[PDB]
This record gives structure tokens, C-alpha cells and sequence, in this order.
């Protein structure tokens, strides 16, 4: 048919193969990559930031009437509280189909004319996604101290970086927030019968510059301006309350109270920032932006002595699946090209074959271009070109094997045969294209990329191939064997039945996960320290753990993070750090173990550790797992109910006994033990005895320990508060607050331990509420175990050995195990209407509904050797290893369709076989032998397609060496019976 | 921002630079200027090419609120409209009548 | 054409508030400030509704 | 170019002018323009919009 | 200025420019098949340029 009108195209279908090529270049060019896709569904977060609230204050006065509003949300999935000391966090994970701004206009259109009673403003953090954190940066001086580079943080390189296109924001943490501050004793307030309600009346009554419009002179006006504002420490000791406010106790440079203490190696306290991208925006893009400014900041804008530099940056990750990916299909088209021209004897006519492999490609990249299909270098790490080159191998076996004038008629002749496996491939992947959410973002763009690879392979290898011009022991010892296939029908069912039970026996035991732990090049540590410690000790506790971590000769850089961000993105507390560890290139390892090795020894070592214990992530899949369910982790137990002291009891009961089970590795009770409150209660009754207001009370609390400021100045661009504050031992304990005055109706300073009794009790540390429910959650990571298997040992034993119950408390479980049953299931509901459809393409080419039958069961003689493989490699079924075997699938009953195709009673068996051996051969031995370099182990961006190589290659091992044995022996049982 | 009386120096200072502050790292933006001057501050913002309208007024809108505002001053962002979008120029015009 | 864009700096009045003499009279200098913002260039006391 | 049915004019003057003077220069440019047959109409903005 | 526009826009064509000659270039050999030919009434664009 076109075969026809190609052959006088010989130079117009050339240039159009070559400017197509062209425009697949520039299709890829202009084709966004990404290293990590982005794993986590559409959510948003709330941050309400309250300066001085306790936790349970938090929780009841401000997080509740503000989940009174959000419950109703449109698109709402899941809507989480924690509620922390000053802190207000609600995480909202909306379904599956809500765009971002959609959602974020919901929930903003919800936090909105809301009461608020402290004056908090409920804000929604930026806009950007777990995997957001891509360049993580320190600015380092040997000179210069922590104030001066806080001040150089947070007025020069933070907004240069906020100027970046596709930067949302930059989080800053630790370093010093400056603020103009006044030290006084109360002894000095009773001794110039001062109440503190009037110097902060005073001190905040005037800062201020005022316009007084135009004063008219003559023919010119004036602008009427006058100045007020205090430019600076000095004009602050010249207040009116003749006492100076200088005269009055110190007025010096200080800070509120410190939100985070951060720190690197050997350095306790310092200052960094992390940049976030914008959404969907393509990283490497908004990367290079950044490190414009990053260098312009470097070279221009900050001072000599002080340089910013990142320990965190992604477009090293990029860089590593790069090269990995890189190497990977190189290698590849390396053993496809080598065993084309190991059976094709003329190495130009290899070559011929060969031109195929960049060509579809190239198609594909053009139909990404225009379909918007992103390139995940991680999932087009599995292609392999033993599926599109198979196209070229069958004809080119047909024309030259024909040959030893017109082609177009052989070539006319294995058209049809060809297109329908064509079809039966591209259908195959059909359950790729059906599942959804995560797994569906992650291997979408593979299957698409093969598909149109598919179609760009039936343009080369019609109207460009035809256009273009030991196996002696393997034949008769195949001869030998299909001679044995004569009768024997009893032995041979026999065969056949055993290898399927076979496939039965292996498949129905073995591990079962979801993603195959995707490593990075870092590693996220999830630290908790005692109750009721102070920043210095947190900051000490991080220092000695920091110092621990830097023993290893893999880590490089370890940056430890006490409490949570100036933002207010994390609910953290100072009993908490996040430890990030940066290791060497995995080259550069003088120590023999692998990450997971590395990963254990560290644990173990950080088990020797006073007051701390740890858990292991990633920085991203961190996140990911933060937002899937409860907490950060790979599971979650959930104990609900509303008593805490219930709810820690169980909690504690589960903790202990999940720690039994021999899958759960990393085990935390979360939230943190109640911590230390001095408790003041106003007792009303001596309050009106004494002539008290609540008010007078409330106000010494806030501004006397506080320092909540009083009023804001500004110098220049820049801007500061001002707070007045008790000087040191002031308040040191209950006994010196309870000395503390304040002014009464009467005019007499009456101390507030005569009005408002002073206690100590102990009081929740963060709480965390699920849907407008109270719970708590024991965390826990499973490592050197199956994810599934580990549910079938445990989350029996909970719901066992554990007792629970009477009023409220019940339980729960959560993490990746819900994500990888959902897909499991929806994998489970389109894999039996995949197999319908193939039933009619198989009963369609032949159309005498045996052979479909018998194609179509050639599926388990596949399944063998992808079970034997995860079984010998010790790997785990899972997404990836499922994928494998579709592929894998694919490629069998495909090699089937062309066996039987070509397939006296024994003889034409026999014959019919033999003639059909060398492109099934040929075809298998490429398939195999392509994923086979991506089944390499090394690498960053390596490991996602691993499995599926694996599950293809061993696979494809059995299904080829059952199909040419079973399959004709199974047509001679049939057809002539 | 429209705050009548104050001075020019003050309307840069004290509402101009902290609403920049808080546009900044807004979405999708191609270039900002601010003119401050007696009587207010206007800040323009143009947007990267192929961004829609509403859009980006929302996005502008949800820079803007919750901040410091000094004076009372109220930011509000102008009429949605185009540069060559003033259709009509029109005066009130009677011999009986004054300009109140 | 060729301009310098934004004119000129025109003539104002500074009324600079001296902190020391704030304390020895005793006076705040919010007083002040209202006082040349209510009182001179003025302010709305408030709204009227007709 | 693209010339539509009219001519725009971007003017400035002395720094920090009254209005009122402001105007009279207005009031000058207007009264000086409209000397050329051509023009029907002169219309002068002053300051800004409200 | 506007010339912001005028170095995006005489940049812009320059990329698209050669690339239509060339596929320009490819029709012209589609149906002559000569080589010399299409070369020689693709010399036909500066004929017109004068
Ligand atoms: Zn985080
Ligand atoms: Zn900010």
C-alpha cells in the first residue's frame, strides 16, 4: 500500500525522517525534565501564629473555631490540627482533582471573617509542595557573628532570592530577629510608683511621623511633614514617664524569644534559609534562576567576608539521574545494536535496525511536546528498544531471510501479523494509563513515551526500512526437542501444570509493597528530645547528636534544626529536631556499606545517644509522607478520644508492642510527654477584695515575661519592635512572679500572688486533632521487612494483645499501606478488562478462538521467571515490579502472536516452528538484553525501573524458553483434537 | 494605597517598601515598580506573559491584605481595565449651576 | 522630549520633635504629632450620613 | 506610529507649584493651543484623579 | 522602552525565518526532485527583496 509509493520517495521520506528528527530535538529541548516527580496530592496549610498562647490555649480558643469554618470546605479530604505553644497549624489534603489555586481560594474564603480573639490573623502558608525544598543555603563568615548575618539574611538575600521567578518564598531559620529592648526591674516601677501598664502605654504612645498636607506660601506650596520615629537605641532612653525611660532600667539591642535554633558542623548557632519553588513549576528551570541570583548575591550585593553557600541543592540530584539515566540507555542501545549485529550478519543492515532506535524516540518527543507530557528521566529509565525495534527485527527476518527485485510483497506479507502485535503491545499498557494519583504520576510518561514509540516504530520500519538497501548446533538440537513434543500429552500437561502451580506457589507468597524506597542523595532524621527543655539544652542536645552523626566518613555535612521556622510552617517544638545529612558522592565512601547498611549503623549508634531517639527519611519523601497521613513516617497508629492521659497510656501500650514486631523499625510516640507550665489562675473573688481587673493581670503576664512589643520602629527600609521586658532574674520561678506588682483602684501596688494563686502543673507539649477529633499517634518506620507482611504479622497483636476501650479511645492505622492498597485495587478492577479486550484483538487476527485461548494463557509461562527473579534478588512486588510485568506480559503473548502466526500432522508442527525461531529468538534475546544494563544497581535516579528490569528480563528468560517447548505442543493437542 | 496629609518620604517608608515586601514573591510576576509620592503610593505590577486576569488580581489581592498600615491606610487595587481602555471622556457641563 | 521623569524635590516644612525637650516640659510626641495632623492639614473626626 | 483621532501631551512644571498656579499655567497652555486652527478641543488635567 | 519589544520581535523572526526557507526548500524538492532547481527558484526570494 505506501510501501508502494515510498520506495520513488527514497529522497523526499529521507529529509522528512531527518527534519522530523530535527524537530524531536527541539521537541526535547523544549520538553520540561524532571529527576523526582512530584509525589504529593494538592494541600494547603493555615498558620495561625499566636505570640504567647499556651498549646491547650491554642487548641481551644483559636484552632477550633477556626475548624468550625474549614470542615465544610469544598473538595475537603482529610483536614488535620496540631496545635503547639504559640502555634496554630491546620494541614488540609484535599481529593483527587482539585487544582491548587481552587482549593487555596476555598480555604482562604473559610479562615476569613473569622473572630480570633488575640488579634491572630489566620494566613495559608506559601504555595508549594513537599519536594518544594531545593536549594537549602547557609551564608557563613569567619569574621562577622550571627546578628550581622541575620540582619544580611533577612534584608539582602532573602529578598534577592523572593525576586527569583518560580520562588514562592524562602524559610528562614535560626540566626537572631533584632529588636529594640528595655531591661527594668519592678523594684524600679515600685520605687517611681509607675504601674506597667503606663510605660508601655508611654513607650508605644508615641512612635510616629505625621503629614500635614500643604501649607500654602506665596506661589509655591509645602508639603507640612513632621518626624517622631525613633531612628535608633538612644532615642528610646529619651521617653517621657523628670524620669528618663534610660533613667528607668537599661535600654539595650535584644531578641524575642528564639522560635529556632539552628546548626552545621562544629558550629552551635547559626543562621540559614530554604528556598521553595512555586507549585508545578519544572525545578532545574527555577534552579538556574536561583543560582543566578545565588551568585549575583555572592559577587555583588553581599559583603567580602561574608558568602552564601548551600548544603542542599537539587539540580545535583538532577545531575546524578542524569548521569545514571544517561549511562543506562546508553548502554542499552549499546547491547541492542551489538546483538542485532551478532545475528544480522551485515553490520550496515544493523545499522539499518538500529536507526530505528533514535528515530521513534524522536517521534515521541514531538507528541510529548504537544501533549505537555513531562519527561521523567526515572520512568523512560525502562525502555529498553526491545519492544519498538521488534517491528524492524520482523521484517528485516522476512526480507533477508527471503532473499538468501520487489520487497514491498514479503514485506506486505508480515505487515499484518506485526500491526496487530503493534496493537496488542500498546493496549498491554493499557493498565498504566488506567491507574491514578501517585503511581499513575510517577510511570505515566513511560508508557506514553513507549506508546508513541510504538507508533513512531511502524514509520520506520515501513516506510523507511524496506526502502533501504553457532546457530548451527542450535538448529537441529531444537529439532531434537520438538521431536520429543510428540505426544506425550500426559507428561507435557504435566510440565505445563506444574510450571503453573509453579507460578502459583511463588506468586501467592512473597512481599508485597508499594514504591521501591526511590533514594536520594541525603538523609532526613526525625529527632525527639526530653519534655520541657529549653532552647540552649535542645540546642546542646543537637550539638552532641550533630557531632555523633559527623563520626561517619559518608556524611559531609550534617545541619541540625531545633524547634521550628520563623514561618511557621512546622509545628515544632524545641524538644524536636530535624536533622539533615548530606552524605559524600557514593564513590568517594572509604567505609564498604551500602546507604541501608550506613542507615542501620547509624540507628544503632544514635541508640547510644542520652535523651534521644531517631527516626529515617528523606528530605522529600519526608514531606510526601508528612502529608499522607498523620505524621512523618512510613505507618501510623492512631489512638483517638479525648482523654490524653487515656490516649498515652494505649499509645504507650502500642508503642511497646509494635516495637516486638519484627518489621517495624523506627518507633516514636510523636507528640512529646506534657511538658512544665507555671500555671497563674486569677481568683476573682480577691481580685474584687483588692480592687483588681483581669486585665492589669493579663497585661503583666504578656509584656512583663513576654516582651510582646510594645510598638514598631523603623530605620530606613528596615524595621524592628520594641518591647519592654522584666530584666533577668526578675522572673526566674514561681516565687519571683508571684512578687511581681502591679497598680490597683486604691493606688497601692498589691503583689498578684494576694489576687491570682500561682501553681506548677504539667500540660500538653502539641495537640493533634483529626477531623474535628482529638487523637495521638505512634510513628513508625518498617525497614528490612515487607510492608504487607509486616500488616499480617502486626495490626493483629494490636487489636489483640492490647486492650483499650471503655469511654472513647479507638483505633486506627495509617501511612503508605492505604496509598498502596488503593492502588492495588484499582490496578485489580482494569487488569481483568485489559484481558477482555486482548481476548478479542487475539480472537480478531486468527478469528478460530483457540489461539487467543492459548496466547492469552501463555501469560503464566511469563510470570515464572518474573517471580524467580524478585525472589533470587530479594527484591518485593510492588508498582514497579507490577509494571515489569506488564511490560513483560506484552512482549510474550506478542512473541506468541508471531510463533503461532508461522505455526505431516507433527511435522507442520515442527517445521512451522522451527521456520518462526530465529525473530523470536532474536526478539526475546533483545527485549532481555535491553533492560539488562538498567538492572544495574549503582546509581542515583536509580532505582524505580530496577524491578521492572528485573521482573522483564527473568521473565522474559522463562517465557521464552516455555514458548518455544509448551506452546506448539499445547496447538498439537488442541488442533488436532 | 491613599492616605491624604502624609508626606512623600513617609508614604515610601511607611507603606510603599512593606507592600512590596509582601507582593514580592507573588506568582507568576513579570515586573514591579512603585511610584510613591504625597497623598499615596501606587504600586503597578505587570505579569509574565500568558497569565489570566483574575487570576492574577487574586493573587495581588492575596498579597496585599494583613498588613501594617499605619495611617488607616487601606490598600485596594484599581479597576481591572487596559491602558487603551478608556472609551468615554465626558464633562458635566450648565450655565445655572457651580462646580459643587 | 527629553525629561529627567520625576521633578525636582519641592520645599517642606520639617517638624522635627525634640525628645530631649519632650521630657523636660513633659509632653509626648503623639500630642504633637496629632496636633499637626488633626489640627493643621486635618483628618475626618467622622462620618456624616445625610 | 498608529495615530488615532488625537494628540496626548505630558507636561511638567516648576517643582512643588501651587495648584492654583498649577491651574493658571494650565490655563495658559490651554489659551495657547487652542491658536491653532486645527485643535476643537484642549483639555488639561492637572494633579491627579480621585 | 518600546525598543523592548523590537529586539524580541527582530530576534523572534530570525529563528523562525531560516527554518520556513528550509522547509520552503523541502517542498520545492518534493515535486521537482531536482537538487539545482529548487535552489534556483528559492533565489527567487531576493529577486523580490529589491
Ligand atoms: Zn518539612
Ligand atoms: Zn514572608
Amino acid at each position: 500500500r505506501l510501501v508502494t509509493l515510498c520506495f520513488n520517495r527514497r529522497g523526499i521520506v529521507a529529509l522528512v525522517f531527518a527534519m522530523v528528527a530535527l524537530y524531536g530535538w527541539y521537541a526535547w529541548k523544549q520538553l520540561p525534565l524532571e529527576a523526582y516527580p512530584d509525589i504529593a496530592d494538592t494541600t494547603s496549610q493555615v498558620v495561625t501564629q499566636v505570640n504567647g498562647l499556651a498549646a491547650e490555649e491554642v487548641e481551644q480558643q483559636i484552632t477550633i473555631p477556626l475548624e468550625r469554618e474549614i470542615m465544610g470546605v469544598p473538595g475537603m479530604h482529610v483536614m488535620r490540627s496540631k496545635s503547639t505553644f504559640g502555634l496554630s497549624l491546620i494541614t488540609v489534603v484535599f481529593k483527587d482533582g482539585a487544582e491548587d489555586y481552587w482549593s487555596r481560594q476555598r480555604l482562604q474564603e473559610r479562615i476569613n471573617g473569622v473572630s480570633l480573639p488575640y488579634g491572630a490573623q489566620p494566613s495559608l502558608d506559601p504555595l508549594t509542595s513537599p519536594i518544594g525544598e531545593i536549594y537549602r543555603y547557609t551564608l557563613v563568615s569567619k569574621t562577622r557573628d550571627l546578628r550581622e548575618l541575620s540582619e544580611l539574611q533577612f534584608w539582602k538575600v532573602i529578598p534577592r532570592l523572593k525576586q527569583v521567578a518560580g520562588v514562592v518564598d524562602v524559610a528562614n531559620f535560626g540566626g537572631l530577629t533584632t529588636q529594640f529592648m528595655l531591661e527594668f526591674d519592678p523594684v524600679m516601677l515600685s520605687k517611681y510608683n509607675i504601674s506597667l501598664n503606663q510605660i508601655t502605654q508611654a513607650i508605644s504612645e508615641n512612635n510616629a511621623n505625621a503629614g500635614g498636607s500643604i501649607l500654602n506660601r506665596g506661589e509655591q506650596g509645602l508639603v507640612v511633614r513632621g518626624v517622631g520615629l525613633i531612628r535608633n537605641l538612644d532615642d528610646l532612653g529619651n521617653i517621657v514617664v523628670p524620669v528618663l525611660v534610660k533613667d528607668l532600667g537599661r535600654v539595650v539591642l535584644g531578641n524575642p524569644q528564639r522560635h529556632g535554633i539552628l546548626g552545621m558542623d562544629r558550629n552551635p548557632d547559626t543562621i540559614q534559609g530554604i528556598t521553595l519553588l512555586l507549585k508545578n513549576e519544572n525545578p532545574s528551570v527555577v534552579m538556574e534562576g536561583v543560582h543566578a541570583a545565588v551568585r549575583d548575591l555572592n559577587d555583588n550585593i553581599l559583603p567580602k567576608d561574608v558568602k552564601v553557600v548551600p548544603y542542599i541543592d537539587r539540580s545535583n540530584l538532577v545531575d546524578a539521574t542524569v548521569h545514571t539515566v544517561g549511562k543506562t540507555l546508553m548502554e542499552g542501545m549499546f547491547l541492542v545494536s551489538l546483538v542485532l549485529l551478532l545475528f544480522l550478519g551485515s553490520p550496515r543492515a544493523a545499522i539499518i535496525v538500529a536507526v530505528t532506535i533514535p528515530l521513534s524516540l524522536l517521534m515521541a518527543f514531538i507528541l510529548m511536546h504537544h501533549f505537555k507530557i513531562p519527561a521523567n528521566l526515572l520512568s523512560l529509565g525502562a525502555i529498553d528498544f526491545g519492544i519498538i525495534v521488534d517491528g524492524a527485527i520482523v521484517v528485516m527476518e522476512n526480507i533477508l531471510r527471503r532473499r538468501e527485485r520487489d520487497i514491498m510483497q514479503s514485506v506486505l506479507q508480515v505487515a499484518r501479523p506485526i500491526f496487530f502485535g503493534m496493537i496488542v503491545i500498546i493496549t498491554a499498557y493499557l493498565p498504566l494509563f488506567a491507574f491514578q494519583r501517585i503511581e499513575y504520576k510517577l510511570f505515566s510518561p513511560m508508557a506514553f513515551a513507549v506508546g508513541f514509540a510504538l507508533f513512531g516504530a511502524l514509520l520506520v520500519a515501513l516506510l523507511l526500512i524496506p526502502g533501504l538497501a553457532a546457530l548451527v548446533w542450535l538448529a537441529p538440537r531444537y529439532e531434537s526437542v520438538l521431536n520429543r513434543l510428540v505426544g506425550s500429552t500426559r507428561t507435557a500437561i504435566g510440565i505445563a501444570v506444574a510450571t503453573l502451580v509453579g507460578v502459583m506457589i511463588l506468586g501467592a507468597t512473597i512481599g508485597r509493597d508499594f514504591l521501591p524506597y526511590l533514594d536520594e542523595g541525603s538523609i532526613w532524621l526525625q529527632v525527639t528530645l526530653p519534655p520541657g527543655i529549653s532552647l540552649e539544652k535542645a540546642g546542646q542536645m543537637a550539638d552532641n547528636l550533630r557531632a555523633a552523626t559527623m563520626e561517619f566518613p559518608e556524611v559531609e555535612h550534617v545541619v541540625t534544626q531545633v524547634g521550628r521556622n520563623d514561618e511557621g510552617t512546622d509545628p515544632f517544638s524545641p524538644s524536636h529536631i530535624e536533622t539533615a545529612v548530606t552524605l559524600h558522592p557514593y564513590s568517594t565512601w572509604t567505609s564498604g556499606r551500602d546507604k541501608q547498611q550506613l542507615i542501620e549503623a547509624m540507628a544503632t549508634r544514635f541508640r547510644d545517644l542520652p535523651g534521644t531517639q531517631v527516626g529515617f527519611s528523606q528530605p522529600m519523601i519526608d514531606g510526601v509522607l508528612d502529608k499522607l497521613a498523620g505524621a512523618h513516617s512510613d505507618l501510623v497508629v492512631k489512638v483517638y478520644g479525648n482523654d490524653f492521659a487515656e490516649t498515652r497510656q494505649v499509645a504507650t501500650a502500642i508503642t511497646r508492642l509494635l516495637k516486638t514486631v519484627p518489621g517495624a523499625q523506627d518507633v516514636i510516640i510523636d507528640q512529646e510527654p506534657p511538658l512544665p507550665q507555671v500555671r497563674i489562675d486569677v481568683d476573682r473573688a480577691a481580685a474584687a477584695r483588692l480592687g483588681i481587673n483581669v486585665a492589669d493581670v493579663m497585661a503583666l503576664i504578656q509584656t512583663g515575661i513576654g516582651g510582646s512589643p510594645v510598638t514598631q520602629v523603623f530605620v530606613e527600609d528596615r524595621s524592628y519592635n520594641v518591647v519592654a521586658r522584666f530584666i533577668g532574674s526578675s522572673r526566674n520561678d514561681p516565687e519571683a512572679i508571684g512578687n511581681l506588682t502591679l497598680t490597683a483602684a486604691n493606688g497601692a501596688h498589691v503583689a498578684l500572688a494576694q489576687v491570682a494563686h500561682i501553681r506548677l502543673a504539667e500540660g500538653e507539649t502539641t495537640i493533634t486533632r483529626e477531623m474535628n477529633k482529638r487523637h495521638l499517634t505512634v510513628r513508625l518506620n518498617l525497614r528490612g521487612r515487607d510492608l504487607s507482611t509486616f500488616l499480617e504479622e502486626a495490626r493483629m497483636r494490636i487489636d489483640k494483645e492490647v486492650p483499650y476501650d471503655r469511654t472513647h479511645i479507638q483505633v486506627a492505622w495509617g501511612g503508605q499501606f492505604e496509598n498502596q492498597q488503593r492502588a492495588q485495587a484499582r490496578l485489580a478492577v482494569i487488569l481483568p478488562m485489559v484481558l477482555a479486550l486482548m481476548f478479542v484483538l487475539l480472537f480478531g487476527e486468527f478469528k478460530n478462538l483457540r489461539q487467543p485461548a492459548l496466547i492469552l494463557m501463555a501469560v503464566p509461562l511469563a510470570t515464572l521467571g518474573g517471580l524467580v527473579a524478585l525472589h533470587l534478588r530479594g527484591m518485593t512486588l510492588n508498582v514497579s515490579s507490577a509494571v515489569g510485568f506488564i511490560a513483560l506480559f506484552g512482549v510474550a503473548v506478542l512473541n506468541a502472536i508471531i510463533m503461532i502466526a508461522n505455526l505431516s500432522l507433527k511435522e507442520a508442527v515442527v517445521r512451522g516452528a522451527g521456520e518462526r525461531m530465529r525473530p523470536v529468538l532474536m526478539t526475546a534475546t533483545v527485549a532481555a538484553l535491553g533492560l539488562i544494563p538498567a538492572a544495574l544497581a549503582h546509581g542515583l535516579g536509580s532505582d524505580v525501573q530496577r524491578p521492572l528490569a528485573t521482573v522483564v528480563v527473568g521473565g522474559l528468560i522463562t517465557a521464552t524458553a516455555l514458548t518455544l517447548v509448551l506452546l506448539p505442543a499445547l496447538y498439537y493437542l488442541i488442533e488436532t483434537r
